[PDB]
């Protein structure tokens, strides 16, 4: 109830959002299936003065594609022209169920790349994600709202 509701008013405002306030929310969230990620997302994180949140801002990224449970484009940005395509450099990745603090969720995994996104449900249209990458002190928090 709660935390789906006060999550949902930052993700569709785009509003910025501490660290440990997301975190406590999103440890009342309801993991999702993998199936429930398949399609297009918009994505916007909460924390925009961080380092790869910083970078993402520069490569213009709109959000990622879920193909099948093995296909995901995880880096799709917006081209100077409007257009949007799928950055490949960092590699690819796929989706898999996988635990975070007990709770098992789909969660994207980087081909290439040491890096975890665990979903968790805000409303059928809406996910917050936990990235686990090796070495970051603590898991760092985005959202990702469904293309319809």
């Amino acid at each position: 109830m709660d935390a789906e509701q006060r999550l949902a008013k930052i993700i569709a405002s785009g509003d910025e959002c501490d660290r440990a306030t997301v975190e406590e929310l999103y440890d009342r969230l309801a993991p999702v299936p993998v199936d429930f990620m398949l399609g297009t997302w918009r994505g916007g994180i909460f924390d925009r003065g961080d380092a790869l949140a910083g970078m993402l801002l520069g490569m213009n990224w709109y959000g990622k594609r879920f193909i099948d449970r093995d296909h995901v484009e995880p880096l799709l940005c917006r081209s100077p022209d409007g257009s949007i395509y799928s950055y490949e450099k960092l590699g690819l990745a796929r989706l898999r169920e996988v635990a975070l603090r007990g709770t098992v969720s789909a969660a994207m995994i980087y081909d290439k790349q040491p890096i975890i996104d665990h979903f968790r449900r805000v409303n059928d249209d809406m996910v917050v994600g936990a990235m686990d990458a090796k070495g970051q002190p603590d898991i760092l928090y985005f959202h990702l709202t469904r293309e319809r």
